[PDB]
């Protein structure tokens, strides 16, 4: 009886010691570095979900498996753990740490409850809604990185007001975080696949007559972003609610009058907030600056800033939306909080004393989450090792012998694998790696390309189980109120249904307006006949 | 009155206004990029001297700095700031978190001082001799992340034994800093840019007759070692103790008596120790593990661990010193800090609850110096932007008319010229680029090479003003009792002295044992005669 309670009270000391011995004949009877980075993944995830270690700790294992299983040295794996995404995190997260130091969360959490009311699901779809907006025009990341601290804002005030409360946090979180990844998807300069994709097009298949352009990308894949939100929006809310639909939807007595309790202290806590003082309104000047540099930086369809000024050879911008974060978050530091705030100095009684900034120092480290940029780093360090291992070539060349499938079958299949792939590695390495090897694939059987390109590239965005792929996958464990399982429990279904949807888009209107029944004449080679 | 002391309190504010305007006139004068990295460089020496901003702000100044200027673009700027090194330096703060958790740090502050005894310059100059004999053997940053905590460590128990108390602590913290490095000089595998001299004579000159060994360079620079050492002690005690040298070496009555006080008190303190406890055991066990692991990884003279397993095309190691530190530091988080510690559990009344590691998360994220993480990286950017805007091969060019000059004082002023750049750049790209230039403007003026190579070699090391030039210059800000302005104080005469000292030592014994009165056979070309 206690000697089982000894053994489940040390149950991650066991899984910490026999989880890696158990993989052992991975690298033992397969002698491979695809067969060492695949020990290396399966083993980051297991850690990952039964969080037998902490989050950061787990992501500090490419540096000591690399070298010593030899992919690559140590000097080449420790300069993967601060890329720009990494960066573009820190420095929204400064401004996030300066919003809630001068209590502007609490009057940005109380406007936002007096507009759209205090129910549960209409209001976690105006964030997933807002939030798909926005990462149709910026980066996913500076949309996730500025919208995870308002949310965590938001429930914070709707749980003081009515004094369940876990569930409801788990639910916001993970909404804003897929939300952020799924609205990227709509536009061509959404996200950089997409791009990745009009390249390879432009490359492999020159007189196509720009076939992928703005347009036309919207209007395959902008229904696809809506019916995907509104599915997704539907099984959060199931999964993490319950089934009633009336609750959610706080409809019906002993809930209509519930909340008009919880309205009129939130009511009363807005009447009590005085006017605003200087910090507040020197952050929310900041704040829009930084939104609307981040908007016109690079929009893509037209001509941004960053390509007037700072532009390289070839056009593009030499300033990326990280360096304008750390420029407005540089700033901060160098503005008073005050501008008459001359204190009488306490250790020198004949001297003044010049106020704080809008950040100090020691506010910064103590509210910075730094094991989310370890864990991001850890991410980009296992990317890194798949792609320089042979991994995701030899997961590439395995899509070669689904030719003897009919055609809908196979873009099932595709989309499926790419989403499984994605979950592990990257996703831009993968969409430079396998558009190729689809390109000739449907070239041998008479297969129109992009019906096999096109899920490839939407099936890389749409990946949702684990915090190594995609930044805002990550960014959501900063608060530090959700586990990796409750993602995995969310994401394992969220991706089908992705498959799914893409599939449907594929077979109908992406038929008539991309002529996918055709086999067409800039697609012909020597080969074919 | 009050107006000035309102100029006064603000004076941070106008520092960080005006010192940017008024250096505007030399990226205007000067339309080059050298120039705009020069600007970058004496901006951030001046920031960090005025301390107007904190010293992790000023240094993500590179990454606004070099897309903007031109320089290098965004993605190339932000990976600089996580090498290897930097997380040799994370790895080592992780064990000396554990270290000071479970009371292991006041059990060898004490002994320490149970065997050295109470007198201030004494017990600096045990610290500087360990230091300086670690440093031979092993890494300068792995020295310096494991002697920093420890000196400051015993400066706390000295200072609560007796109960100035800051000017001491100022003095052990820049010696243990400046021997770390000094230590290095002395063997040809204890820095880079010793194997990277070696590298170029055997390049260069080939049929030389290995000229430069180990025995070779141990009779040259060990002197020189312990010269620059005693010279180092001598005006750090002069700068920030007193002219004494009797209150010093705490000599005579009233110094006498006051001190048997503090002995017996540090044996109390001893004694009120009990045994050592189950944690203190597994970490004493471990850090003894990872010293010898340091030892024996590739010392450069025999064979080690890391050249027999882990070796690349060339026999070198795939796996360093922070590799090993990671390494130590992940294997703290799964050992318990107690072994039967069943603690009933609070909130579930019929489990049990396993013990904490020796390390958590929360204790890591209160205690680790983010901060000097920051200042290595940057400190990296700014000499990455040095060599690729062209700056370092104009200061190399620069030696070039110092032909006309009698030969003792081409050392000299090249010597002086050769530390003031290490201060801003790195060292081991300076000894890549400026060797080959002297080396050709010896063989032009009929002068034996290693007469100019030697000084500009052995001046890369002995850089002492600022905290980007060599890591230990960053690693004694860690515990934030210590200004920019100190070291900078004391750093400036030390290059002087180390200039002199090379000086000697290469008209003074180098001359035999190089044979530097010669123009060997093996410097001829066709363009002497
Ligand atoms: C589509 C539904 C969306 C629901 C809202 C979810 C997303 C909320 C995102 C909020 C973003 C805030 C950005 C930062 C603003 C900085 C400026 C600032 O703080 O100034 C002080 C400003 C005013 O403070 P005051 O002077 O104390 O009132 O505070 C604010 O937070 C700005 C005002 C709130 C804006 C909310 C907008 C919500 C989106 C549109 C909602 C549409 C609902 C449709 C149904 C309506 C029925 C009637
Ligand atoms: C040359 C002068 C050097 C002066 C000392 C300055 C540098 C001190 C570096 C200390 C390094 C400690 C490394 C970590 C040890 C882990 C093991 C551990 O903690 O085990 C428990 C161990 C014993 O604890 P206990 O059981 O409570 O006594 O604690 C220790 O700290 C180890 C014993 C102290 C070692 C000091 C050695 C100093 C270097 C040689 C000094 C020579 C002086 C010449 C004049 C002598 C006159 C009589
Ligand atoms: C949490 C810390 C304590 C690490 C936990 C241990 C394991 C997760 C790792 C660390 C070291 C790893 C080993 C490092 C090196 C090797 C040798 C490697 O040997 C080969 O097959 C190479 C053959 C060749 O190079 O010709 C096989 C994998 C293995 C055993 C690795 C298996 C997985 C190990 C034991
Ligand atoms: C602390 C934060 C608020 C920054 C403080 C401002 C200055 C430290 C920096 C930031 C932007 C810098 C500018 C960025 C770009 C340029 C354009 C550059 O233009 C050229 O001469 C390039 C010519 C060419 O490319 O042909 C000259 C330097 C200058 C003015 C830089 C001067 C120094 C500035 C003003
Ligand atoms: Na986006
Ligand atoms: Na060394």
């Amino acid at each position: 009886a206690t000697c089982w309670q000894a053994l489940w009270a040390y149950r991650s000391y066991l899984i910490v010691f026999f989880v890696p011995i158990l993989l052992l004949p991975l690298p033992i009877l397969v002698p491979s570095k695809e067969a060492y980075c695949a020990y290396a993944i399966i083993l980051m995830a297991l850690f990952w979900c039964t969080e037998a270690l902490p989050l950061a700790v787990t992501a500090l294992f490419p540096l000591i498996l690399f070298p010593m299983m030899g992919i690559v040295d140590a000097s080449e794996v420790a300069v993967e753990y601060l890329k720009d995404s990494n960066l573009l995190f820190f420095g929204g997260l400064l401004v996030a740490i300066a919003v809630e130091h001068w209590n502007l969360h609490k009057r940005i959490a109380l406007r936002v409850l007096l507009i759209v009311g205090v129910r549960p699901a209409p209001l976690i779809l105006g964030f997933m809604l807002v939030t798909a907006f926005l990462s149709m025009w910026i980066s996913n990341t500076a949309t996730s990185a500025m919208m995870v601290p308002i949310a965590h804002a938001v429930l914070d005030q709707l749980h003081s007001s009515q004094a369940k409360h876990l569930h409801l946090t788990q639910c916001m979180s993970l909404c804003v975080c897929y939300s952020a990844s799924i609205g990227g998807i709509a536009t061509l300069t959404g996200t950089a696949p997409n791009l990745v994709l009009q390249g390879q097009i432009n490359s492999l298949f020159p007189q196509n007559g720009n076939v992928v352009n703005f347009a036309s990308w919207f209007s395959f894949a902008f229904p696809t972003m809506v019916i995907l939100l509104l599915l997704a929006w539907l099984w959060l809310q199931i999964l993490f609610l319950g089934f009633n639909f009336r609750k959610n939807f706080g409809i019906g007595e002993k809930m209509q009058e519930q909340q008009q309790a919880a309205y009129c202290v939130i009511q009363t806590e807005h009447r009590l907030l005085g006017p605003m003082t200087f910090a507040e309104k020197a952050i929310s000047i900041l704040f829009v600056i930084l939104v609307l540099l981040w908007f016109t930086r690079e929009p893509g369809f037209f001509l941004g800033w960053g390509n007037l000024a700072f532009p390289n050879a070839k056009g593009e911008s030499m300033v990326s939306d990280g360096t304008v974060a750390i420029f407005i978050g540089i700033i901060m530091f160098i503005i008073p909080s005050k501008f008459p705030g001359l204190t009488q100095d306490p250790e020198n009684p004949g001297k003044l004393k010049a106020p704080l900034g809008l950040l100090d120092w020691k506010t910064v480290n103590q509210k910075m989450p730094w094991n989310i940029v370890l864990l991001l780093g850890g991410g980009y360090a296992l990317a890194k090792g798949s792609e320089r291992s042979g991994l995701s070539e030899w997961l590439g060349n395995k899509l070669t012998p689904l030719q003897s499938v009919p055609a809908p079958a196979i873009a099932i299949i595709l989309s499926l694998l790419v989403a499984t792939f994605t979950e592990c590695t990257s996703n831009v390495a993968t969409t430079t790696i396998f558009l190729p090897i689809l390109a000739s694939m449907a070239q041998a059987i008479c297969l129109h390309p992009l019906y096999v390109m096109l899920p490839c590239t939407l099936a890389t965005s749409l990946a949702f189980m684990l915090p190594v792929a995609t930044p805002p996958n990550a960014i959501v464990f900063s608060f530090g109120d959700l586990k990796v399982l409750d993602m995995a429990r969310a994401g394992f279904l969220l991706n089908i249904i992705g498959v799914l949807v893409i599939a449907l888009a594929i077979n109908s209107w992406g038929i008539p307006l991309f002529s996918l029944h055709s086999f067409p004449s800039w697609a012909q080679s020597n080969t074919t006949a």
